[PDB]
């Protein structure tokens, strides 16, 4: 049995074909200690990223900060002793997904300004789909983010650096129910159907479609291939440099707060459209 059987795959497969499981697919209902880890859990994941980089703004990536545990990956946050950084959890895929596939996690966002992500990129970090991307934390303030889901993706050129995502006002995807995502397990996921064409679902619901190459890749980053590259699944958080450069970073006693500081992956799933036989 597996923690999403019964939950159906809201994307269309197309005429004639069905979603097959990926093995990829994890819910996580095995004990990975923080330091070590277990045998499932290396047969998919990898700690860290998808290089040696440690992380965005104040991030510092640490194999510690992430562990498996009654039914939940954890992904857990500190203040590295005696600095500003912040050691957060992250795992990575040890094999890549390619188009056309569906892409889904339930998940419970921490209650931090840290982003909570579950992510791709590609292994040259030039193409990226962002499925979790959001900001839990229930500070006085932030209350617009925490009702907020970012549905996003970037294309890079790494030298010299540019950077473009969409930024139109749908790509913050709140309920009009006032729904905080960080109260609550919720499902998101992608389908990534050809490297020109994404859509986005939350709890089972079409919510946006972010469709060919003006939205895509209007600055030709690509060089006319679209979000086309094998991309590595990656569950993490980041502190992000447009949040701790400008002055948003967890607190100490935010970080030392147990009820807050965690960001938990019920499961992560991955389909194929396949024909009928
Ligand atoms: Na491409
Ligand atoms: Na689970």
């Amino acid at each position: 049995a597996a923690d999403w059987d019964g939950v159906p795959v809201p994307a269309n497969p197309g005429s004639g074909k069905t979603w097959e499981l990926h093995p990829l697919s994890d819910d996580f209902n095995y004990e990975a200690p923080a330091a070590g880890k277990s045998t499932r859990f290396y047969e998919r994941w990898k700690e860290g990223f998808i290089n040696p980089w440690t992380g965005p703004g104040l991030t510092e990536w640490h194999p510690h900060y992430s562990y498996v545990s009654g039914g939940k990956l954890a992904i857990t946050s500190g203040r590295k002793p005696g600095t500003n950084q912040v050691y957060l959890g992250s795992i990575t895929s040890k094999a890549p997904l390619t188009y056309p596939v569906y892409m889904e996690a339930r998940a419970k966002l921490s209650n931090m300004v840290l982003a909570s992500d579950f992510w791709f990129l590609s292994a040259d970090s030039t193409e990226e789909i962002d499925v979790i991307e959001a900001y839990g934390s229930d500070r006085p303030g932030q209350e617009w983010y925490a009702e907020r889901l970012h549905l996003s993706h970037h294309v890079f050129i790494r030298d010299p650096f540019q950077d473009y995502q969409p930024t139109d006002a749908g790509s913050w995807y709140a309920d009009g129910k006032g729904t905080k995502w960080r109260d609550a397990f919720h499902r998101v996921g992608v389908y990534w159907r050809d490297p020109w064409h994404l859509e986005y679902y939350v709890d089972g619901k079409l919510v946006r479609t972010v469709s060919g190459q003006d939205i895509i890749d209007p600055n030709g980053f690509t060089g006319g291939t679209g979000l086309s590259k094998p991309m590595y699944a990656i569950i993490n958080m980041e502190d992000q440099n447009w949040r701790s450069d400008n002055g948003i970073t967890p607190t100490d006693a935010e970080l030392a707060d147990p009820n807050r500081n965690t960001y938990y992956v019920d499961w992560v799933r991955f389909y194929k459209p396949v024909p009928i036989n």
